[PDB]
């Protein structure tokens, strides 16, 4: 009976790698592209993974993908498309608020076939919206609210501010069944004053987004993995999912974000270029691209005498074919990456995480090297 | 459904204190004195706590109380005392086999309740005897397996020997049945070897004991704390439980050193004086004396022109009664210790060790003054 | 203009010794004679600084002393002092609840001056009490909160219980206005449970006091300045203050434990065998003793067939005169140091701490010798 | 009272990132683009930050930026136009003393609106001018002077030198109310040695700028922002405010000087082929370019049989307009930069940071990469 009495079955685990509280004790300013998750014991066949998905204290989703509230990424067509698909998506307000709640009312009212897809109490879709922390806003959200919305996100590069404070704190008295998602920060200070104001979640990133200048220009951000780890350690004493905003270029990011402690993605540019995208595709050298740009570039801002500071960039992406096809590739590849760590769920993944039970490992130059396509005179990569 | 799927319950917890792998990777030469348990989280009473115990990897006591074997400690009384008590006794090697043979079978044919009296299959007491590493000891081995003994200690200093390796081979040859107790070591260099050659458990500590000079003359050794961390961790690996040898001294060092992995715990000076340790009582200045004295003290090793180096003293140690009184006891304070810091038994103190559940915190020398009796003009101690 | 534009006025100070953060991430189990604080800057008199402190969330007082609820330290007499000097005492339990009741109504009915003297909202001197976890405890609580008991502290040495969550969610339903102390606790995960329960202050320390051996038999508890700025660290974020309570031994001690977080202080030793201390004078040799004796000994317990493991001892503790002429003294060596140390106030004492401010070190053995008096054939150490 | 008392408002901040102090006691050889600045608490508009600074010990700006004294940087072109838009700008040395003089007459003489114009006690605009160590520079030196400058910077790659320093006491013997500016240094050892001889600022840098070669060529420097930091964490312990030059390439890196420590910025580059800037514009490859060439290459040094051993070299630089339109973006940048870090002045930026109270974090090469612009066809970076 020794066999049990030594240790209760509890049997001897080699210690190899890092946790995650040791990976980012180390204070190197890491992001995703530094590290990889260790492999852990299989059990199970990756179709048996659950992607359930906290977005705020009270909106749970099938699956962990949001689509970002941008002007080249997000309205009606989006909105529907990943919430057919078991997602979510934030409709932009680079646009006048009746234009924002006519998006709105389209997608509440919207209705091959949907196992994943996302609906409300009522079995209607799922909507998000941005607003800003200006007072115009007031009155954008009303008419938001009336069209049925179900979350806002209050949209900002650094939410840390009197002005999101006040913002939260008029709409917790005025809406109190509304959902909010405050931010976005990048440390556990900022993270605390939000929460303490009442939101419902937290958008983690600032400079890390592909058409982001604002490192450069500002001088202020953060490394997103490090953003992502330390503020969902905060937010987590408080029951707070937090939501991985930009730098996502793959499903292995997604994979990290999860498992550093976010509870949803959001992403851009790997949404960008995609046939429910609006803005119309374009020929450049032969090949079909779409327009895609930063909330803060000068074009964006033009949008509606004196210095206006560009903090984005406007470029063009490649297409990407359609939402319906590309998300369940993401979907596949979020759920062969928890069976390769060993995870049942994203829920198991976190546990694991904040327990000590998975381990990580720092990537050298030369490991990420080695880690991409190398010795070849030519490839194709194929995904899908 | 956050509350939940963030972390899948697995709440927060404030990390504070350090693992028992952090707190012995730091290098010092730890004993007991040097650190405490945290306390953990309450849920039920002192009285629930289970003691189950491995003594080897098939004997099973009831408690983790075994008494060593010296020649001022265990003959048959106190064998028969501990075995009724719910723990073991090994009778002592100085003296002639024949001599031993008969103690042994005292205790096999011994028979104001023992509802944790120790049993073998055939509903008797269990036995243990020592022996040597010499050639007359097969011989002296031939006399207790007939006597029916369950199982033998091959007793030594320094158990990582050629000797030693030959003697467990030959035992594990002509009597396959018997459970073999090889030591004692400090090292997992040590119990490497003993552990391929096929012991059942493995007896740590040396020169700790209260009587001995070892480390002194010898300058080899190893604290005791470290020793029993260090070897417990290895002999884990394998499924061997170690017994923890030499320098408890009261209810304390029993329960660090089940802590920190031991399965049963060996008690010499602790046990003597009492009524069922051979010897008479004397007095000496109007208090109760018994003797008690080293196996490698002088007048142990004249008990059958040469330098003949002693390791050990001959001593004195206050009257304690009954083991009947004094066994109680130390069960009702290990029970306590288990319920402060929050497990439900030896076996669950031992895993939430290993996983890092289980915090320590070293002691400087005036944290140790502060944790003993301060500040009185006089006290009288009463333990129970 | 550069002298100011610089940084601010904000002039340069040289870094010298450590803040509290760094002094307690090294990982020793400091207590208090292991570590000074160092000197600062001084802009007025010894007589200017203000003591006043929080006991709880909503009851405040004028000094931030504490007597303990101990049978050989508060009664009626104890607590009457106490509150005149500006202070409170909690009565102990080891007695009848009605016992208790009427203790606590002279103190609330009690009436050469006593400008400090404690108050509450009626002109009434304040008044604690201390009960236990256990069925009995809730009519106990109704006799005290009859009685007009202003606060009641739940007495346990390990608060993180099951048994204290149920009792302090019990008094927050039938008691809303009574205020709460929890504990003993010495780490923060046990502050987050008793905190989460709904605690008004934490009683903090384990095995400290000048009469326990918890440490010794238990093997669990922690050393007490670690202790007080670990849980005052974490309770500091949600509002919650601190009683240190157990091993102060003199008024170096006692600004020490306020220094490191907490905002009251609980003495037992120290004013034991003052005058209003319950027990009769006694001589023992020509000096002048009072009995003193721990919670958890022996005797105590056999105050109203099983092994009691005791936890305390009973001893005596020389004469120390008047409450009414110790506690000044006291007082004016809390005010000296604080002067030496640079801070017009207990709080801000505190918030120096916290901001990295104030400055601590190290003291090896030699350092604890020569802080000590040295060197001389013969002394008289009066203090004043 | 507790939610005061406990420490004096001053509420809990989590510890998130590192103080400068932290940063740099790396010993990585870190520059600009190594780190980031993390955001604070936002409690007021980007339009009401103030740039006031300190350029020496008695001159002060109404911005932080000086351009460079280099023979394609400025003029008296470059110097209205900087003291008109509330700089400096430092007349180079490379030509006659009478040319120069004329240079400082011209602009000492000059006269839409100018609400930051820099004025001097005459309401006339600020002027500075470059000389050397040499014996001829003393009669430089005194036409200076007459022309009315108000300050001079002593030319030289290595400002710790014997000829510096007499120079430095020749100029406080002969011109009292002369200000003074020595370097370059880029160490607190040449730091000492220049404020002991009486300098009113330092100019910091060595082998940063982009026409230098003096690393490769001599060995002999230091990495940027390093630099800045140590010298000026020095010269704050005199009031000696520091110049930071070299390496500047956008605003971020501007703010990030500032938030070392440096008091004013110098540019090289950044302002060259602006309109104000000498020479002429010309085409290649149909982009129009303007020349720019360290003071230190051949090109310059033949300007008036040995070796000369070039420390820069001789380029061009892209046409960027006039300085009134550049500065008041830079402006605008540094103000939104402050903003985000929550600070309502550069000066208190600097006492934030040396209080401990900025923080800071590193950045790996893969936390470059995605601080860049990313995972894009193609884009446009228009900055205003
Ligand atoms: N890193 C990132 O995540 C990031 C970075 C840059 C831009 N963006 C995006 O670009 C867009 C622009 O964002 P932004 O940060 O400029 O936010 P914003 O447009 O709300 O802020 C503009 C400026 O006005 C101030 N302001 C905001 N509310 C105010 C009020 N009520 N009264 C007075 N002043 C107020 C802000 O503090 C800020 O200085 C957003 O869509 C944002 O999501 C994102
Ligand atoms: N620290 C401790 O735990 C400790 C220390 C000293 C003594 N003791 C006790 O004192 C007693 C003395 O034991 P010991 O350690 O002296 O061992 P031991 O009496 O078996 O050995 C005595 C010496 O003889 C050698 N030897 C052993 N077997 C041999 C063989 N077959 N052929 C040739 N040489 C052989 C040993 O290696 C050793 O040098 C034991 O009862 C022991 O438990 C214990
Ligand atoms: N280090 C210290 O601070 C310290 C140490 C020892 C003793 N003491 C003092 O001595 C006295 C003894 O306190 P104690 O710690 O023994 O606590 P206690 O007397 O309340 O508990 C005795 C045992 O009974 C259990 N128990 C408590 N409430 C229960 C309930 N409702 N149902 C079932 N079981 C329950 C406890 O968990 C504990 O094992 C107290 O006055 C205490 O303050 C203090
Ligand atoms: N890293 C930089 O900041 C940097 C680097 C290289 C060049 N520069 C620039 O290029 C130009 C060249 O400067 P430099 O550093 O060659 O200094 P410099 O021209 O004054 O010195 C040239 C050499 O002559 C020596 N010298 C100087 N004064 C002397 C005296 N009175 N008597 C005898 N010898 C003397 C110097 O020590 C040096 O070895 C300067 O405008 C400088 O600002 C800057
Ligand atoms: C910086 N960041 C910006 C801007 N507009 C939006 N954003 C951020 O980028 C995210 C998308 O990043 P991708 O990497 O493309 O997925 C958005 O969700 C938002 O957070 C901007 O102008 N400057
Ligand atoms: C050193 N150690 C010795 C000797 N004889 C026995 N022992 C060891 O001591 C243990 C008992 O220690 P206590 O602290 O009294 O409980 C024994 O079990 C054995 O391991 C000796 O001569 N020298
Ligand atoms: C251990 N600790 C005990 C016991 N009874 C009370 N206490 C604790 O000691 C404190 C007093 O310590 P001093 O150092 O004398 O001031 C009490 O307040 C209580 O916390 C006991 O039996 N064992
Ligand atoms: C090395 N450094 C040189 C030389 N001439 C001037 N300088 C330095 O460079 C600064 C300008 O740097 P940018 O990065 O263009 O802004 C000047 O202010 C001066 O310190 C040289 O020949 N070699």
């Amino acid at each position: 009976m020794a066999d049990y009495l030594i240790s209760g079955g509890t049997s001897y685990v080699p210690d190899d790698g890092l946790t995650a509280q040791q990976l980012f004790n180390c204070g190197d300013g890491l992001t995703y592209n530094d590290f990889l998750i260790l492999p852990g014991y299989i059990d199970f066949t990756a179709d048996q993974v659950d992607l359930t998905s906290a977005l705020t204290k009270k909106i749970t989703l099938k699956t962990p993908l949001v689509s970002s509230p941008m002007d080249t990424v997000t309205e009606a067509g989006m909105a529907i498309a990943m919430a057919l698909t078991g997602g979510i998506g934030f409709i932009h307000h680079n646009c006048t608020p009746e234009f924002q709640a006519n998006e709105v009312r389209k997608v509440k009212k919207y209705e091959r076939d949907y196992p994943l897809a996302s609906k409300d109490a009522k079995k209607q879709l799922p909507c998000g919206a941005a607003i800003g922390t200006h007072e115009d806003d007031k009155y954008r959200l009303d008419l938001l609210a009336q069209a049925g919305v179900d979350v806002v996100v209050l949209d900002s590069s650094q939410g840390n501010s009197i002005f999101q404070i006040n913002m939260i704190k008029y709409i917790k008295d005025k809406y109190p069944n509304l959902q909010v998602i405050g931010g976005n920060v990048v440390t556990a200070a900022q993270a605390k004053n939000l929460i303490d104001a009442g939101v419902d979640a937290l958008r983690v990133g600032m400079g890390s987004g592909s058409i982001c200048i604002t490192q450069e220009v500002l001088a202020c951000g953060r490394p997103q993995a490090t953003a992502v780890y330390k503020v969902s350690e905060y937010a987590r004493r408080f029951g707070v999912p937090v939501i991985a905003d930009g730098g996502i270029q793959n499903v292995g990011h997604i994979a990290k974000a999860l498992a550093l402690g976010a509870s949803t993605v959001m992403m851009g540019s790997l949404l960008a270029a995609t046939t429910e995208a609006p803005g119309e595709y374009f020929f450049s050298d032969g090949i079909r691209l779409k327009k895609y740009r930063g909330m803060g570039s000068l074009d964006a801002m033009d949008k509606h005498d004196k210095i206006k500071v560009a903090q984005g960039v406007s470029g063009a992406v490649q297409d990407k074919g359609s939402i319906h096809k590309f998300v369940p590739y993401l979907i596949a590849g979020i759920q062969h990456s928890c069976q390769d760590i060993g995870a049942k769920s994203l829920t198991q993944v976190r546990a694991m995480m904040y327990s000590g039970e998975l381990k990580f490992e720092k990537r050298t130059s030369s490991a990420q090297v080695e880690g991409g396509v190398h010795s070849l005179h030519s490839y194709e990569k194929r995904l899908f």
